[PDB]
């Protein structure tokens, strides 16, 4: 299923895109309508076999350990749509893909926010309940806040070009959110609690750079 | 390195113990001083080779996927000392070991608490920072609160026989803790916030049972 939040960041002029976790290839198929050549990587065979008939090149494999059958500087964009939190070493994976990105190409990543009020309220209630879907999806094994997203990309030698915030309804939580913000201010806990606890996911464009 | 919090729960009268993540075998070696036969499982070869000269039986392998070379009802106790949070499917692993536990035998597990103030305060500050050691150890891929520990064991058909709470210094956090407790009471968020956010780890004895 496409993340509609990602498609709006796809540039029509891109020539080559790599979709990491391409599933059955629906996002790539959409991108291909622009003429862009789309490569995908998928770990589940049934999905990878569907993607093979839609995309230009598909690997059935694990990004964390696979050989990379691409040219240096092949890709305008490498997409991590709701992937990084499923990997054991996401930090290593973003460095691994870097040589395959063009000069001034980008990573486009959608990353769930662990500081979202829907995780923080139950945690205060004494719960960390894994679910079929959502922020505590049972297949999620890594967690990130915005600060940690920024650190991850910056330390891998990417610069942050764009940040898009995806919000969900949180009207019921507002009073709780305002009281918690009072405690952060009082206790000098960070900055941006209010701006960040309402963000469900971040879409980040990170441009290839150096340290 | 031994967890000194575990050794006090070892019964001298036990005849057979399985140490899951036995490392170099130091905990097992201590248990053996009682005459108890100790089996260990370790995933890192260098450690497993040291353990082999100390314990009665050692497997180099991954508990999640290995065949189990033990008899049914072999073990008085299966120890998970600071293991469960490192596994991809800890829920499945506790069911997997169950047939190898004696009637009225136990699992003894030490499990870090994600609701500890040292995780919750930085999370409010906008951080989820993985570390070399501690609650957000970079090799930790699962997180639990006390409620979730209880659910995990109960749903696998164990009964909870004993719970030991391991505390660390938190004097600097007390005012923050008291204010947060006020918010939980006000917002009807669970129960036991104050009792639980000061617990760094839990040691749980779970007795073999049924649903
Ligand atoms: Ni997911
Ligand atoms: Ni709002
Ligand atoms: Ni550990
Ligand atoms: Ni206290």
């Amino acid at each position: 299923a496409v993340n509609p939040n990602l498609l709006k960041h796809i540039k029509k002029e891109w020539k080559e895109v790599l979709d990491i976790g391409c599933s059955s290839g629906a996002l790539g198929a959409a991108i291909k309508e622009n003429g862009t050549r789309v490569s995908g990587i998928e770990a589940f065979p049934e999905a990878a076999e569907q993607a093979k008939e839609k995309l230009d090149h598909v690997v059935l494999g694990d990004i964390e350990t696979m050989d990379m059958p691409y040219e240096e500087e092949q890709f305008d964009c490498v997409i991590f749509g709701d992937v990084l939190e499923h990997l054991f070493d996401p930090w290593a994976v973003i460095e691994k893909v870097k040589p395959y990105i063009k000069q001034n190409g980008v990573i486009l990543a959608s990353i769930p926010n662990v500081s979202h009020i829907s995780v923080l309220a139950p945690l205060l209630a004494g719960n960390w309940t894994y679910t079929e879907y959502g922020l505590l999806d049972k297949t999620h094994i890594r967690f990130f806040t915005f600060n940690e997203m920024l650190r991850m990309f910056l330390k891998a030698g990417y610069s942050i070009s764009k940040v898009d915030r995806v919000y969900v309804d949180h009207k019921m939580y507002e009073p709780l959110i305002e009281e918690l913000y009072g405690i952060c201010k009082k206790y000098r806990l960070g900055s941006g609690f209010m701006a960040e606890t309402v963000v469900f996911q971040y879409i980040i464009e990170a441009e290839k750079s150096q340290l």
